[PDB]
């Protein structure tokens, strides 16, 4: 039911997801592990906040059948909180620059001023970064199952409801549950890429229409291959998600600057994708790696 | 009840254990772990399988799972970081020998002789000291050992020599003192390979053992404690049998798959001063 230019769009953006979206991790080595004044006061004291609410702990399976579990420490008020971030840092690196080959692939972004490609990328990198980190998720078990790494929720003392306080994660169980489709979360990719109000944009109106049309393709293959009916407003939910993952992304940039400040975690992309020191100038690496 | 030249033998030995046994394990660094990624032999590497836990000062803890027997070098995982843990046991238990008189004024090469006979009987009398019974797991500070389910529960473990000689020494409940007695025992034994000097280990073995039996009858007098000293000199009898028996399986184990440090190496060796060039240096140095 979709027009034959919908039908090559999906094509395109599924295309696109299958050379770039390393599903099994498998590529993704030769990362970190956990090792075996008053204004100062008031930073630390942000940063402990910000650090408790996504407590995991990472589990390393071997070829020969061995596991590797890491628990994290409780607070004591050090730098125990930062134990993951390393690794972390490594992982989010390794997944950003998957999502810039995506875009890459995407004809609409090639065609794009290379200045308002960093500027998309900038601001959508970890939302993209969170929409596939979903496809990997198990809600059963609160667990990202990245090959032969995995990131399961610790069991704070409060269930369900103490983790959904905690705008990631019942993101990460709301979106689960609407149980979408390969096209539907690579859809969902292209409309948070072509934001048109992301900073440092200047063709509003061509990022603007192209995010149209990803989004009318959306509505579109919902209403051909879903029963008619019962997902009735089964695009209206997907876009409300998108436009609360964007407001996650601004509150956890701001978590990542505060910890960026009192401890240096970032790795030198992040660093460009988070303002630390024109567009090219600021993001030499990010320049490089879209002109190959 | 004992006398003044059997309570200065005590005091010397618990002295000697508390400078040279690191029960929090907090100098024991730089081993090697499991990487991130026969029948008899087999069997009893099987029956002795433990997880690690490593525990840090930050409060985190790596734990590790063995991997399930397919046969292949998976049985062998934990082996090289046993190897330097054993290892860095036998340095305490050098240093141990070194501050007793008894042992300092013995020829040099008896004093390789006994401390080769008895490497593996001290090492796994310290280890039961940090055993836990209950929990099947020897808690060496920041390190954990703990042993693997097995089909059979507690029967089938029991079957390994070396498993039912730790659950039955923590059995009897002893006092620091006949751990230290017992060391002193195992290490002055005059039939160990290599010794020349009989005569004055055997005497010097008696005394330990003489007094062991008036420590125990002087402090122990419940119906629970009878006789202990001889229960006690069995144990010692079956340590020197589960030896000899691993020390044959360590052997075998070391000729398909090479996990012995170079001080292991000249242990299991078979002039004295030349084929043991790191033991004559530790025990030349000073404490
Ligand atoms: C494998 C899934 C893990 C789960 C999945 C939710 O996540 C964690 C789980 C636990 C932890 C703890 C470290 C334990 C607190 C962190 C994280 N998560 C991050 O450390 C992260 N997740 N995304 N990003 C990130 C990535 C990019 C490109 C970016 O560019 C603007 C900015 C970013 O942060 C603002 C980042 C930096
Ligand atoms: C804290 C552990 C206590 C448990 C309880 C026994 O142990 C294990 C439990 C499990 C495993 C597996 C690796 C899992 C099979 C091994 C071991 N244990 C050793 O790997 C060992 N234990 N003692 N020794 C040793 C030490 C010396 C000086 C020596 O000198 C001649 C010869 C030795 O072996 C013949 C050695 C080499």
């Amino acid at each position: 039911g979709l027009t034959e230019e919908q039908r090559m769009m999906i094509r395109e953006l599924m295309d696109a997801q299958m050379k770039t979206f390393d599903t099994t991790f498998s590529h993704f080595k030769n990362f970190r592990l956990p090792g075996v004044s008053r204004e100062e006061a008031a930073k630390w004291s942000q940063v402990r906040k910000d650090l408790c609410s996504l407590k995991v702990s990472l589990q390393l399976r071997g070829e020969d059948g061995s596991v590797w579990n890491y628990k994290p420490p409780a607070d004591s008020g050090g730098k125990e909180i930062f134990s993951l971030l390393p690794h972390m840092a490594d992982m989010s690196t390794y997944m950003f620059k998957g999502i810039i080959s995506f875009a890459k692939v995407i004809s609409y972004f090639r065609d794009l001023p290379i200045e308002d490609q960093i500027s998309l990328l900038k601001g959508a990198a970890f939302e993209l970064c969170q929409l596939r980190f979903n496809t990997v998720f198990n809600a059963e078990t609160g667990t990202w199952e990245c090959g032969r790494l995995s990131y399961c929720l610790e069991d704070t003392a409060g269930g369900f409801q103490q983790l959904l306080l905690e705008p990631m994660l019942k993101f990460h169980y709301m979106l689960k549950k609407l149980q979408l489709h390969e096209e539907e979360y690579v859809l969902m990719q292209a409309i948070s890429l072509f934001s048109p109000d992301r900073p440092g944009v200047l063709q509003h109106r061509v990022v603007d229409q192209l995010q149209e049309q990803f989004a009318i393709t959306l509505k579109s293959y919902i209403e051909c291959n879903r029963p008619q009916p019962a997902h009735r407003f089964l695009f209206l939910k997907i876009m409300a998600m998108l436009t609360e993952l964007r407001s996650i992304n601004a509150q956890h940039t701001q978590r990542a600057l505060r910890i960026q400040d009192i401890h240096p975690f970032a790795t030198p992309l992040m660093q460009e994708l988070f303002g630390i020191t024109s567009l090219t100038e600021r993001h030499k690496i990010l320049h490089r790696l879209l002109q190959e």
